[PDB]
């Protein structure tokens, strides 16, 4: 209370990303360098966006799977505030990313996309990780996987373990009431903001509905 | 058939990578754009390296965790031959990456590490995936994880299921005999070639040892 709003910049080039930021940067709390942008442009995307929007939290959605220390340091030397580690990373990778995060006063989020287990979730807590991103995969969504009660149950379980939980994955405005009454940290929207006829109205509607559902 | 040798370019900038490729491009079979290089420079690394060495197999070690079709296509449009998909990816991510690979006459490898299961391995096979990378995480290695028996058994079992198995993760020359007798497709060396006093002789020593052990 209130859940923040994060825009995902899943763009292949910086100029494509800026078509969105130039409209909605001030309409959101967190600016994400999407994995698609990380791979498209590399870590310069993190450096550039933080330089443009230093007052915003910048998330480097690098989905680190190994070399936690090296990749985390690259992101944080580019001035990221937060970085993601994919759920299957070895626990030493997550720990390493977090050690480096702490040098920069940043933070690590575990990206829960695809396969993971409740035992891994406990390991993350024991290592001092305090953020997870409960993510429906884009590809799972495209094969017809809807949000369901099992998601709500799992989100609540993660919250109860002590994680600040981010909810994402093809979120539409209408999805937001599903999560009512859960202390969600952040809602991410990429396509439903970037690709809206009016990105400004789409971001303000997200913010409106959040304020209504968590006032 | 002799295991091939792949060099991993886990460099933060193209120029650092090229300090290695100018010495060993012709001394190895596969040139890998390491995840660290993909994140440092973005997908231009793939395009640039393939342009230098168009006769060599170039692997984009992107460790795709979601958006299989998009990230796959970015890599393949940059002229990659092979791309990696991290083992926890939703099965549709893996399938989407493969579908794109096939349009480019390329291929996908599932990068194993973290946690994964044998039923998941069977899903990969059923989906048409024909390569896996049995990797010891750099961070696990740093925490003292050694190559052992459980690894030989798992590698053998993966091979019997029909995968071509690449073995990687801080490999030193001295590790190769651990895997003798198994039809390994590829051994990857990053640090043990790049950081050798003489990268050329390091690569040659690996090829000599391979030739002895699999001859
Ligand atoms: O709302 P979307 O277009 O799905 O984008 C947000 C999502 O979190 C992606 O950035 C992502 O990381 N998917 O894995
Ligand atoms: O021999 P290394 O320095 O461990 O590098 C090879 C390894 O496969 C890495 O490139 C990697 O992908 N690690 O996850
Ligand atoms: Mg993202
Ligand atoms: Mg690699």
């Amino acid at each position: 209370s209130l859940p923040m709003l994060q825009v995902a910049l899943d763009n292949q080039t910086m100029d494509s990303a800026y078509e969105t930021t130039r409209l909605i940067a001030e309409e959101v709390d967190i600016i994400e360098v999407g994995t698609i942008l990380c791979v498209g442009e590399g870590v310069r995307a993190v450096r550039d966006l933080k330089a443009l929007y230093p007052h915003k939290i910048v998330l480097a959605d690098a989905k680190i799977a190994d070399a936690g220390k090296i990749l985390s340091r690259m992101c944080f030397e580019a001035n990221a505030d937060w970085v993601t580690v994919i759920c299957c990373a070895d626990i030493n990778t997550a720990k390493g990313a977090l050690d480096v995060a702490k040098e920069f006063n940043g933070d690590v989020q575990i990206q829960l996309t695809g396969y993971w287990t409740w035992e891994q979730a406990q390991q993350w807590r024991d290592a001092g990780i305090g953020q997870v991103v409960y993510a429906r995969s884009r590809d799972a969504q495209a094969a017809g996987v809807a949000w369901g009660e099992a998601d709500i149950t799992a989100i609540k379980r993660l919250s109860d373990m002590g994680f600040k939980v981010t909810v994402t994955g093809g979120l539409a405005l209408e999805d937001l009431p599903l999560f009512k009454g859960i202390p969600i940290h952040v809602f991410i929207a990429g396509r439903s903001i970037r690709d809206a006829a009016s990105p400004v109205e789409a971001a303000r509607q997200f913010k409106r509905s959040i304020a209504e559902l968590w006032g």
